[PDB]
């Protein structure tokens, strides 16, 4: 388990590769996407592509509030 | 509008305050919850309180994917 | 209205695009310039091109003091 | 030197310690203000004090971009 | 596994609770120290304490260089 | 000195430029390595390239624990 307060599982629905990062969508519960921008050595290790089953996980010291 | 992608729809469901930061927890569309640590502050001045709607804003580079 | 304290109006000198995201050069007042990675996708929806006139936002945890 | 792009120089006018974290403003160049939540110990080591002429420092990925 | 690509085995070595957040400070191989702020409520759920041998997991995008 | 709280001495054992962006791989202290993604404009200024000095820094209230 990891500190991170913030893990919603997700279904990836789109995903752009560069040369450093890349851009993943995820699709999670209620319809909403969270979209990500890792490396893309990970996507790779993580075998990150369509349909792929994973989890966001963000710090809560990076969640904003916008009222 | 503002870059940062990720916009999920909220309601306050946990808060508390300390001296510098805040923890708000709100729970989003299917149940998922999100925790948000922001400065009191803002949360004195959006006036966050518990049933609030509100909205986390997430920078994309601040996801990480977890398999 | 959102949580980030750090809210610097500026003009956009400087735009390098890349594949997933982009480099953004603001021009703020006094001469400082803000340096800011965003997705490409963003920029490209928030029509940033030099001269546009847009805000720096930055999370209180996120900035650092050197002394 | 840091890889950090943006070292914006400014004044302390507002200083709260809390147990973990302090949150320090700072007044910038044309009026601007900078928040920054950084540790206690921190604050402590660097002397933050009200007054202090320091510098804030934040990465280029965390910043985003409004309009 | 996580996309966080910065794993780093370590024994907590100090530990400070505030009301929201705590700060863990991990020694790691070689003797370096890495210090860590996160919720309170992870360090409970976690059950952090002194001596722990714990991993401290950090985004490629939040480790600036210093030359 | 700055007030980011991890600053871990390394060499660089692998770079990899995009256009934005570049991954640098450091080597620390026991063989830990710490991979960081920073902009293409701060590696051409601190003249990253293999076997480079340099140092991670990064903010404690970026670092996740994990048990
Ligand atoms: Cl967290
Ligand atoms: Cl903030
Ligand atoms: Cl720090
Ligand atoms: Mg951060
Ligand atoms: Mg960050």
């Amino acid at each position: 388990s990891i500190s991170a307060r913030n893990q919603l599982k997700g279904k990836v629905v789109g995903l752009k590769k560069g040369v450093v990062t890349a851009e993943v969508v995820l699709e999670i519960a209620g319809g909403n996407k969270i979209t990500s921008i890792i490396s893309l050595d990970s996507v790779e290790e993580l075998g990150v592509k369509e349909g792929a089953e994973l989890t966001a996980v963000v710090k809560s010291t990076d969640v904003m509030i916008l009222a």
